[PDB]
């Protein structure tokens, strides 16, 4: 093993330079399935790695887990192995009324409501996505006739208080996040996810290209609930979208 | 007579939805003169405004003066009149060895080294440029075919210390900015300018679309003085890219 | 030229060490007109400089434009040129009930609500004015019988949100400033302006003497925008005392 | 079932109130193995739970995954199901020349080099461990004869930059952390780990009891080359410690 | 003398290594009178020191005056003199409804609402008590017989605004502290005092041991206000515990 | 007796509205000894108070103790009693090479390196002295005759690390203050003291008048700890000036 956590080697990558990176290990194989010669590489803790081919070039699909810390370990060690491009494919809840379930969200930059970001660049620095990656995502989305929304995302270190959830044990929200959802909504923020701020900031400040697409499972402002399924349809659409996007970046 | 500083009315814009905002009041005329039916509207303080037409579409060109404060006033009142799209065209200093004077830099998002951006959104909010605009600006630069670079831009509130300049009256740089240039370089920042952080933030926080393009007049690493035509040929050059970009955003 | 922005040479100042600095370039002439041998020197961007003589000694009048950024430029290059004493003179929105429009406010120190100041000194450093300069302004106002108020001033990097104006396009004010006006008021802050903070800080920390005075054109405890007629000789009181003050500082 | 991520019901916990919380999911069964009637509960994402018994009191063992974000979901949901006391057991790298590999570190409070804890309380708030837990841990540790150290530890949101490691892709570390390790050591901080800050803070500020113990696997000041069975032996001792400590907390 | 403020020489200590540091200089004698052979050493400013014997060992008792600044001097200089362990015995205002007047409160760590702590360690560092000292105080309380509460404490640099008291000259409280007491209560913080943050931080970051205990002379949630009882039984009650605790730290 | 720590009733001030506040309770007397009808009022903690008479006017002399915390208390409570003008007389350490021991220093505004000031105003608020108080102090200095310097002083919450002293127990200074002394020096700061930041901020933001004057007792650019005949005269000097400054503010 060349890296400490991912249990992989330079050779193991077969010369890959691009890595699709979901948060859940269970999703790694499904995605890799959409490409040629999908083989499992390794699996330690929350990082399950898989390799595949796309139009001749080899591509890596590895999980990050939840939060920027785990994410920063995958991105770091993956970069050490030759990875230069990172694409985030996830699921998220919309905080905007007009964004409806089934809509895909490409992120241009993120509100750094995390902590790992700061370990790579001062808060002044923008958690900005790579133009190429972002462009590729929007095009791959447009090509698959999807209802796409491009914009800012709020990347929180917590699933509850940072996303102003009160339905909790304490039932309280720290002063800083009290009333913060109305704020982000007013500023146009599209949704809450938990790893883009760290991914985008660490990459954008290290010469690595990153981008992020994400299917909308739920909506923090609507009342209706996901149809007769939730993840399933959209889930697989955003997945096809990121793979397609990967094609125009190799 | 409506807006307080610009001294303009709804009628003066003539239904204009998009405006080009250079920093220098003298560049306003030159840009409007590149379009159809250029007509001066007003000129107060550092805000001189003109109106023109692109493919039958009324377009505004209003200077902002130097810095985020004056820029925030121009943008606000312009939006009070109906503008929803803003394209900034300015001059800039590159801090990367490969970006020589004369190049065109399109800003995806900016390192917030100002103060006005904080009057619109907390530091954690990304001073990110609207996608459409950025896309239009990149394409336009590729149309006229110019050496172009896309990435982050450090937007300083000062021309000297903020951009780590030691050849000044006092010659000292406050701790926060000492060594900062090598940092921004190490992080791949492309250049220094003085209004993008405020422009991009106030717009992404209020539903306004904004793009940022700039011509390199100096390279903080290289050793040379404005050739002759240098800032002049550069300026008339980027002035074409942005107008050509706006054309795509009308 | 000797400097990059103002387009002046030390010779143009004729040994002048004091400069009266208005924000609006269209007042440089009006103010120089109250002194002897007024001679225009230049006009670049929002930097319009005129030279004159007071008691046989030369004095400079040069605009700074709106906000600390353009101001930091003006002061610096002007200081490189030889000015050691700067007296700002401007318009201002009072936030106290008793302060009437037309009254002159002398600023002892400013509430740093800008960004340029941080480029010269960490926030802990007071945006305090020079004692001699303040004294001269205070006494000049006494020998004129002008309704004078001297105290703390809030220097904002924006004219709208920063000064908590709600009559805007979005109509909202970021958290940092919601309810911020009544807070300053409770603290006895006299007014709102947009350059004293960065001016007083950059001077206080670089061996430069600075003074600040302004004429009240609107009372924020009544309205956000004035309807009041700007220029016969109403707020001229501020100018008269800034000249009379300069006279003493030569 | 009662929570969104863990996939548990209060019934599955059967009255348990104290949970041991390691990072690595594989150590959960191992911890449970040293207790009575242990049984697998559920496994979702990096959240692997097991329930066991001690002195006829039910105990829970749940993994938190790497980092505060992941941990904050486990702790909150564990608390929703009735857990009041949390004991984290983990691996760590000492920064003190006197703290050797294999030694056992008990944490009184952590340096908050994370972001999630802020989502529960402002920085001024101490990421401190409960006194009872800390006592049980120190006590339990003396009983099986380990070489113990009781103090503060640096809880970082990153494994690389935040722990000032330069053997990385970029080879750089933000200004914020350059020379930071030498400053923690100078301050007496014992080690680096990645979850105590969030755990300790969110518990101490919501009426939950929490403590932490760990074993040293690496010394950032030298070369006690990983003697491959070392992590094995060094871990069994802590695990017995955290269990013995838990016994005194039922 | 060997120090600048205390007026003490190493001889004066007679090999002593522990110090009981009350805030009131008049309490110094009262404390020493619970030991053997009390002897007044010196008195300069708010620094009154006495030496006594505790189970045969030399022990120092030195006042620190109110606030972190005075506290920082005493501890630094006492440390220069040879002291290694500090026990803080003070009075406080309980903020939890369940903590009654006369109760004894031991602090594990404090909320840093002071400024001196930052002169020893960044805000992210915890203001935590030494394990041995806190253990000694918990045991002494039990050996003495008292209602004791162990937990976090709010350490404010002021007695009024920083403790959200409103019956003051101004009757107003700065934004930072509005609704802050209600917030700490929600976080389980049990009380307000004015020197633990400094003491705990400066000791934990410099290798010195520190302990914090105080007597509740008032409860901010009840209308009843104790008469002489404040500096009476409650004071004497906490005074006996710290001396008793001290015996275990020799 | 009307206030909580000073042991004074409003009737005790005999209609006094101005108070001189030295940091050392032992000098209160010496100060009163310079006025008419000096009467000892009380002595509680570091708060020793006296009453005197100047030109048929009541004046109070009350020590505040070292630091903003105890200083904020004395001031607050003295204010509740009727005092609206506070003149502080202290001892300081010159940072500039030209300021000699024995020199009198009047403070215009000070660098806020304290914490109490934050309890009255945000950090951008200037710790600025009252104009009338500063004027009289400067005028009184001309009368008494002394080498005077009027400027910015750094008010530190600590005597050693905050003033970057290395003659300490640890011999090291926290990052924030490493090489901080020559930074203030290069910014023209003239001295280090420990109460003005709190005094000036709390008064200026609460509608109270305050001035600052202090006699230099050491020049840091040549030594860390005080010398030879000292305060015997320096103290008498500054006292003579502050007493004369008080005559001017009645
Ligand atoms: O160096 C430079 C050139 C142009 N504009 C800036 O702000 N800086
Ligand atoms: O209200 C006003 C008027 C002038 N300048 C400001 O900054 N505010
Ligand atoms: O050095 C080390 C070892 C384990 N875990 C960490 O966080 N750091
Ligand atoms: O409320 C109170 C009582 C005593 N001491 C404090 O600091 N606060
Ligand atoms: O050096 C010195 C002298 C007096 N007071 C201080 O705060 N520092």
């Amino acid at each position: 093993s060349d890296v400490f956590h991912l249990g992989l080697t330079k050779n193991d990558l077969q010369g890959a330079q691009l890595a699709i990176v979901p948060g859940d290990p269970e999703r790694v194989e499904k995605i890799a399935a959409l490409m040629d010669k999908p083989v499992k590489l390794a699996s330690h803790r929350e990082f399950t790695s898989w390799r595949a081919e796309l139009d001749g070039k080899a591509v890596i699909v590895c999980s990050t887990g939840i939060g920027g810390p785990s994410t920063s370990i995958a991105v770091e060690e993956l970069a050490q192995l030759g990875i230069r491009t990172f694409l985030r494919i996830g699921t998220t809840g919309a905080i905007q009324p007009h964004i409806n379930v089934g809509d895909v969200l490409v992120t241009t930059a993120s509100v750094r409501l995390d902590g790992a970001s700061l370990h790579f660049a001062p808060m002044e620095f923008p958690a900005v996505a790579d133009f190429a990656c972002t462009t590729a995502l929007v095009e791959a989305a447009k090509s698959i006739g999807a209802t796409t929304h491009v914009g800012v995302t709020a990347s929180s270190d917590t699933f509850y208080p940072g996303q102003e959830r009160y339905d909790t044990y304490s039932g309280r929200v720290v002063r800083r996040f009290k009333g913060s959802m109305e704020e982000w909504q007013a500023m146009g923020v599209m949704n809450y996810e938990m790893e883009s701020a760290t991914l985008l900031t660490m990459c954008a400040s290290q010469g690595l290209r990153a981008g992020m697409v994400a299917g909308v499972i739920v909506n923090r402002t609507q009342q209706e609930i996901p149809n007769a399924e939730t993840m399933k349809q959209t889930e697989s659409h955003a997945v096809k979208i990121v793979v397609e996007a990967a094609r125009r970046l190799l």
